[PDB]
């Protein structure tokens, strides 16, 4: 059972079982993250990264539960397998998350689409490494750790910052961030936390 099909089968599995997954993501997340069905995927994620990725993704998911009206189905399904590792707490922001496929790092972009995770809004279908993975059913809460994405660049808040330059922004302060793929968005550092 090679890596390509491990990635494809993992997302097909989340999709086929989304009814119970979604439920458990709200009502018993720990049990969901510990499901054995995520181990194959986990074996592909670089060992040095598994923990930090999981701490990042679980925090983002908690942001999304806490911040009401920001539930994003596609984002949850994308990031979920990275939550399966035991988390190591850290402060780093990630723009992509790696799965190793035969010595080559495939980069899953935290925001929007990539060869490994490509969602088509017209057909309502997910594609993983060119394989069809099945059908799927104003602030972004699961993109940055301890921030919300507000919307488009607002030039009033000054020149954009990269994702590793955000630590000095004051809590509650707003700023423009180079968020990946050349996109600049307005964000806000949260006062509330998890």
């Amino acid at each position: 059972n090679g890596p390509e099909s491990v990635l494809v089968n993992t997302y097909q599995w989340i999709i086929r079982n989304w009814e119970t997954v979604k439920i458990q993501w709200s009502q018993d997340p720990t049990m969901l993250y510990n499901k054995m069905e995520f181990e194959p995927f986990q074996s592909l994620v670089p060992k040095a990264a598994r923990g930090q990725y999981s701490g990042f993704v679980r925090t983002l998911f908690q942001q999304m539960r806490d911040v009401l009206g920001t539930f994003d189905t596609v984002q949850i399904i994308k990031l979920l397998p990275f939550a399966a590792a035991p988390p190591k707490q850290s402060r780093m922001q990630f723009s992509s998350l790696t799965v190793n496929v035969r010595g080559s790092g495939m980069r899953i972009l935290v925001r929007g689409n990539s060869p490994v995770f490509n969602y088509n809004k017209a057909t309502k279908r997910l594609t993983v490494l060119g394989k069809d993975a099945g059908a799927l059913t104003g602030v972004e809460s699961a993109v940055l750790r301890g921030f919300l994405i507000l919307g488009k660049e607002d030039k009033r808040y000054g020149p954009a910052l990269s994702i590793n330059e955000l630590s000095n922004l004051a809590k509650g302060e707003k700023a423009n961030v180079l968020i990946g793929q050349g996109d600049v968005v307005l964000v806000m550092k949260r006062k509330r936390d998890s």
